[PDB]
């Protein structure tokens, strides 16, 4: 049962040797004989082709196998395969952490195939440089054959390296080249409020059913309450929350009661909670929410008790839309309006260049209020105004002085980059021509702080260089504006009037406190009260000989003199800030005041006349009376007079003392000091803001930017894109200082009297970690179907889950004591929902569920995987458990090897009998299926053509081809080589073993 050479002492091994009737073969690995007619075929056997097709099914359809997102594959899926071709070479079972790219085994058709394989070979390096591009036509066959060589290839450079790191960056960058896996399926498209390039809203499905609602109602804005009209947008930005579920209603009640009672909910201290609320982005918003925020304060204040109740929480409402003042009005003014009206107003005639501005008439009338003849109180819608707001021409025009000075892209910079746009953007502040700053800034502040019936508010970065560490560079208005500030307290009162003269000149006057008409002859303090403006548009203003301009100051102001605040001249302004140094001029007899193209009493800047100069473009002039004494103080305390209507504020005299100043730009650099911390500096300069007249301080919104770049909020770190609604400087400081800095900026600001307000920011949140597989629907900024885009109801990977940990600590955590405090806030019914709000679930992570849809993330409309007839790939979680056919296991009945009758047979991968062909086996043994497809197991010497030229070959009864040995038969000994083909006429060399071959095979001699 062995055979040795005895001369030699050496085993033959695979040696096929005839005994009289008997053949005995000797094996490969020990030369251990067995009866060679014995041998049978393994009925086990499988095909190099069949292993191949195994090793890369899925080891297991796990969560821990397939990468997937609710059960879904995507086109960045790895997995781990049965087997792993090791080092290119060597079929070995996986380990748990042999995780391969599913496009390395799987493409979405032949054309991607293709495209991957000359990627690869261009940018992988995984193909020979030389080989031709592969076509649009390229053969199936071929693919394959080029598709496994890359298997080999990135086999063989995992091994070398030891990593796949290399090759997730390498098939990420080939998987966003394909338009179905980039933003080229999307539908980029800015129109609107598509300021990110387009929205998916979010629609029901049963294959995300986690992700339904039964909410979702969109754009139910003041115009749009029942559904039935257009209404606002109801997507702006990043992800947008569902303020229509009453679950989310209810937990942005909740939210609201942690802005207003901060200080004692983060620090035990009652010096440090916000006073008021902005809300922001009302247009696109469910209008409920400012029923909401109007019950939690009417409970909480009683702001509708009375004007001294109201004005203790000065709240104002980010709400652009024309139709909205008269809503607001309707449901109690529980926010301020703005007046849009007025602001475009001062746009339109003062703040444009030279040949843009128009007649100042429209000042007058383009607004809640016409001032002609405002001589009554609580007549008129209450809001507030302002020239500036830090996205209001500031944010567009400073982007494109960084894009002129840089160079770059709009929106794009770097801090160095916003530095030089910035230096770029005062330069032309202070020019006679500007590029991108507003025109007539003294004479638009001078209306905004000299109209009657409206609540102004100032702009850091009028007072401020936007741009800059917080105060750290005054505009060249600071002294202008703060001039205007302190007047409009000391002087500022009483009723108004506004006309435009033949000459297009705009005559404003007030009275000062205790008269409303011109024929009033006023109170005690009225004599030195009130103020005259003077103001014109047009550069060229040339007044003809005799022709005046009259201020009629009234009855309470005959034989009166008045001393200039502001005056005009060749190269600027001058500025009084008090009595001394003032030029003069007396009113007449009826207490008008006469200007004319000449100079009063030999005083210089005193004739009315245009300038064009970086502050005035036209004409402006301010005068008040001389001789107020230096406490005088003009304002009103609001009355605690019960209301006779259903309102929280009132447009009179209280609310008029009022003014708001927005402390902050986007611009504000990160600090690079504690002392330079825009928080720390708030509460350092409260006495200031006090002396100007600020009455509530309106901060930035305090939550900690999610800094992930996608809009400009996030790239300069303002406070409105975030993450964890409930994170103000907590976790890490926010760009104006930690929670402890804030809470001492609202401590000093209530020191001095001054209210804050909250930014609250209901409408969005940004940068959600968690991926979920949403179905969504691509629209534009109303949630209508974008028609031409094929991402229609289509399962889509969105980042909506998270929160971070504010929001679960404090989620929902104060509904309880809102219940037990005030239960009447649970059982109002809001209008859009025509429901209560619902505390029963509290929100402490967000997910889709929550949200109308999302900012396109340029993953692509067939991101998610599908089959050609539209059938989502899934684990089993979400949907149908279905995978790829090359990741699933194959009915293996009638394929491969199978006995038939005497015979075995070969069917191929299309269940085709293989006919005239070799085939390997898993271990390396070669089968040959003859030309009728029956196998060859007969052992005698037969001729075969393997393609040129014919070959004698040996198959044993188990069917395999013998190779590298001998046969020795009565007739001779023969040789077959590392083929399997007779050796004839030649010396031959296998291993320490060398054959002569005689001209009919039969071995000469060996050693
Ligand atoms: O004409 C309908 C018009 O209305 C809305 O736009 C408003 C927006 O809601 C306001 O916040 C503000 O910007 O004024 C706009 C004009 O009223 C829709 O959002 C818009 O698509 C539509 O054209
Ligand atoms: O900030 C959300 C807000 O943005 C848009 O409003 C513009 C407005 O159209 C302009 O007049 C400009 O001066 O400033 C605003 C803020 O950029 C939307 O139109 C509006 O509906 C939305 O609420
Ligand atoms: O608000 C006083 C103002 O009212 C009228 O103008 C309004 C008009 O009634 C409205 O339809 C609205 O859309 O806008 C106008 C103001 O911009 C008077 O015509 C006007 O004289 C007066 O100042
Ligand atoms: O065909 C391009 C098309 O795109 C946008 O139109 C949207 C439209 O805004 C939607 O409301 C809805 O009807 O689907 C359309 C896309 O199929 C652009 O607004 C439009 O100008 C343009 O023709
Ligand atoms: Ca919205």
């Amino acid at each position: 049962q062995y055979y040795i050479d005895p001369t030699t002492g050496q085993p033959r091994k695979n040696f096929l040797l005839q005994n009289g009737n008997d053949w005995i073969y000797f094996d490969k690995d020990t030369g251990a004989g067995t009866n060679a007619l014995k041998l049978q075929f393994d009925k086990g056997t499988i095909s190099a082709d069949e292993q191949y097709r195994r090793g890369n099914e899925a080891y297991s359809y796990d969560d821990k196998s397939i990468e997937n997102v609710n059960g879904y594959l995507t086109a960045d899926t790895w997995y781990r395969p049965k087997q792993i071709l090791k080092d290119g070479t060597t079929w070995t079972d996986s380990k748990e952490t042999d995780m391969r790219p599913i496009l390395m085994v799987w493409w979405p058709n032949t054309v991607t195939q293709a495209y991957y394989l000359n990627y690869m070979k261009q940018y992988g390096n995984l193909l020979p440089a030389s080989l031709p591009s592969f076509s649009t036509d390229a053969d199936s066959a071929e693919l394959n054959h080029y598709s496994e060589l890359v298997q080999q290839n990135i086999e063989k450079r995992i091994s070398e390296t030891g990593s796949t790191d290399w090759l997730r960056t390498l098939m990420h960058e080939f998987v966003t080249k394909n338009s179905m896996w980039n933003k080229d399926s999307e539908n980029v498209d800015y129109g609107g409020l598509q300021l990110q390039g387009g929205f998916l809203k979010y629609v029901n499905s049963d294959l995300t059913k986690y992700a339904n609602s039964d909410w979702r109602l969109m754009n139910r804005t003041a115009t749009n309450i029942d559904g039935k009209n257009y209404g606002g947008a109801e997507f702006l930005l990043a992800n947008d929350i569902d303020n229509s579920n009453p679950v989310v209603q209810a937990e942005e009640l909740n939210w609201l009661y942690y802005l207003m009672n901060f200080g004692t909910i983060t620090g035990n201290n009652p010096e440090a909670n916000f006073d008021g609320i902005r809300v922001d982005a009302v247009d696109n918003v469910d209008v409920d929410l400012l029923s909401i925020a109007r019950d939690y304060f009417n409970a909480a204040y009683n702001m509708e008790q009375s004007d001294a109740s109201a004005n203790k929480h000065i709240n104002i409402l980010e709400d652009w839309g024309w139709d909205d003042p008269a809503y607001v009005n309707k449901i109690g003014n529980p926010q301020l309006t703005m007046d849009d009206r007025l602001r475009n107003a001062i746009m339109d005639t003062l703040s444009g260049a030279p040949d843009k501005n128009q007649a100042l008439n429209k000042l007058i009338t383009q607004s809640l209020v016409n001032r002609a003849n405002d001589n009554t109180e609580n007549a008129v819608i209450p809001s507030y105004n302002f020239v500036r707001a830090h996205d209001s021409n500031a944010q567009d025009q400073i982007r494109q002085a960084i894009q002129a000075a840089t160079g770059k892209p709009y929106g794009e910079f770097n801090l160095d980059d916003e530095k030089k746009g910035m230096e770029a953007y005062i330069n032309d502040q202070n020019s006679t021509n500007k590029k991108w700053n507003l025109y007539n800034m003294p004479s638009a502040y001078t209306i905004l702080l000299t109209n009657k019936d409206s609540v102004p508010r100032v702009y850091y970065g009028d007072l401020y260089q936007d741009g800059g560490q917080y105060m750290e560079h005054k505009t060249r208005y600071f002294d202008t504006i703060t001039n205007l500030l302190k007047t409009r307290v000391k002087y500022v009162a009483g009723g108004q009037t506004m006309s435009v003269d033949k000459n297009g000149i705009l005559t404003n006057v007030r009275f000062g406190k205790g008269a409303m008409n011109a024929t009033d002859t006023g109170t005690d303090e009225t004599r030195t009260e009130g103020i005259g403006v003077v103001i014109s548009n047009n550069t060229n203003l040339k007044l003809n000989d005799g022709e005046s301009v009259v201020l009629h100051m009234g009855a309470a102001h005959k034989n009166q003199k008045y001393r200039a605040v502001i005056l005009t001249t060749e190269d600027g302004v001058k500025n009084y800030t008090n009595d001394t140094d003032a030029p003069v001029a007396y009113t007449d007899a009826n207490g008008d005041l006469h200007f004319t193209n000449t100079n009063l009493d030999g005083q210089q800047y005193t004739a009315v006349r245009g300038y064009a100069n970086p502050d005035v473009t036209g004409y402006l002039a301010v005068w008040v009376p001389a001789g107020a004494a230096d406490d005088q103080d003009a304002r009103t305390a609001p009355s605690d007079e019960a209301h006779t209507t259903k309102t929280a504020y009132r447009s009179n005299a209280a609310l008029d003392s009022n003014v708001i100043y927005e402390g902050f730009s986007n611009f504000i650099y990160w600090p690079t000091t504690e002392s330079e911390r825009t928080n720390v500096r708030i509460a350092q300069n409260a006495d200031l803001f006090k002396s100007w007249g600020i009455t509530t301080f309106e901060l930035a919104p305090q939550y900690n930017s999610s800094k992930d770049g996608t809009f400009l909020d996030s790239i300069i770190d303002n406070g409105y894109a975030f993450t964890d609604r409930y994170d103000l400087g907590m976790s890490t400081p926010n760009k104006y200082g930690s929670d402890e800095d804030l809470r001492n900026a609202l401590q000093a600001l209530h020191k001095a009297g001054l209210q804050a307000i909250a930014d609250w920011v209901p409408d969005q949140i940004y940068n959600l970690p968690g991926k979920e597989a949403v179905t969504v629907t691509r629209s534009d900024d109303h949630g209508t179907t974008w028609e031409v885009s094929p991402i229609k109801n289509v399962v889509y990977i969105t980042n909506t889950i998270g929160g971070g940990e504010y929001q679960k600590k404090y989620g929902g955590e104060f509904l309880d004591t809102l219940q037990k405090e005030y239960p009447q806030l649970f059982s109002q019914v809001y209008p859009v929902t025509q429901t209560t709000i619902d505390p029963s679930v509290k929100i402490k992570e967000w997910s889709a569920k929550y949200f109308n849809g999302t900012n396109i993330l340029h993953r692509g409309a067939g991101y998610v995987l599908r089959s050609n007839d539209g059938k989502y790939y899934n684990l089993g979680t979400s949907t149908q458990q279905f995978l790829p056919s090359q990741l699933s296991v194959q009915d293996n009945e009638g394929y491969g090897f199978v006995k038939e009758g005497n015979n075995y047979h070969y069917y191929d991968e299309n269940k085709q009998m293989v006919k005239d062909a070799f085939i390997q086996d898993s271990v390396g043994n070669w089968y040959y299926l003859d030309k009728n497809g029956n196998m060859v197991a007969n052992q005698s010497p037969v001729e075969i053509s393997s393609n040129g030229a014919s070959g004698t070959y040996l198959f044993l009864n188990n069917g395999t081809s013998f190779r590298s040995g001998l046969v020795k038969t009565d007739a001779g000994t023969y040789y077959y080589d590392g083929d399997g083909r007779m050796v004839r006429n030649q010396t031959v060399s296998d291993g320490a073993m060398t054959y002569v071959l005689d001209e009919n095979g039969k071995l000469v001699s060996e050693s």
